[PDB]
């Protein structure tokens, strides 16, 4: 049927319907730290998010997404391996059904519990679904949760989940700051990509935080509650909801550090 994480649609299905899958600058990728080119030309990070307008949070039966207002430069990146600005849209985790699996990045092959990804579109294109057409369409900051210690900024988002427990659900979400969610160093990776869901699309410049930042156990299990199914629909919990590592094939990855 539609593409999904089970057994039978799962991400080794995707190619029947998105030739793409099997393309040349897919993602999500092993980041081999000893292979990785650390290049002195890439500059800084610059993330401007003090302007940031949420909206709503959304089950869309494959995650949850909170999105914010994108109607203005209000929430940009820029810097690092960018060329213009590149506006906040939406963002989204993916997570495992267990504690050491649930990232779609990997780092010399360790898996952390969740991979945050922060979606961002190139303003030179007027709107997303003209940047998802092009090579350099987005941006998308990735960063990996490790269970530990618990996160406060993380708190807000825990507790409305209970709201969007189904596929369709919304609920109202002002006023959150995707500031609490950044780890307090910004050195990265940098590599040319794809979404990881469909249309998995070949427009992505990925930018791989290298630290991670802690999660309590309770915080992830609250993730560990979502459906995949629409309301009166039989239960399926909403977990591995993570592609695997794809071929790097003709690409490099740089970092911004030694
Ligand atoms: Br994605
Ligand atoms: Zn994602």
């Amino acid at each position: 049927h539609h593409w999904g994480y089970g057994k039978h649609n799962g991400p080794e299905h995707w190619h029947k319907d998105f030739p793409i899958a099997k393309g040349e600058r897919q993602s999500p990728v092993d980041i081999d730290t000893h292979t990785a080119k650390y290049d002195p030309s890439l500059k800084p990070l610059s993330v401007s998010y003090d302007q940031a307008t949420s909206l709503r949070i959304l089950n869309n039966g494959h995650a949850f997404n909170v999105e914010f207002d994108d109607s203005q430069d209000k929430a940009v990146l820029k810097g690092g391996p960018l060329d213009g600005t590149y506006r906040l849209i939406q963002f989204h985790f993916h997570w495992g059904s267990l504690d050491g699996q649930g990232s779609e990045h990997t780092v010399d092959k360790k898996k952390y519990a969740a991979e945050l990804h922060l979606v961002h579109w190139n303003t030179k294109y007027g709107d997303f679904g003209k940047a998802v057409q092009q090579p350099d369409g987005l941006a998308v900051l990735g960063i990996f949760l490790k269970v530990g210690s618990a996160k406060p900024g993380l708190q807000k988002v825990v507790d409305v989940l209970d709201s969007i427990k189904t596929k369709g659900k919304s609920a109202d979400f002002t006023n959150f700051d995707p500031r609490g969610l950044l780890p307090e160093s910004l050195d990265y990776w940098t590599y040319p990509g794809s979404l990881t869901t469909p249309p998995l699309l070949e427009c992505v410049t990925w930018i791989v935080l290298k630290e991670p930042i802690s999660v309590s156990s309770e915080q992830v299990l609250k993730f560990r509650k979502l459906n995949f199914n629409g309301e009166g629909e039989p239960e399926e919990l909403m977990v591995d909801n993570w592609r695997p590592a794809q071929p790097l094939k003709n690409r490099q990855i740089k970092a911004s550090f030694k």
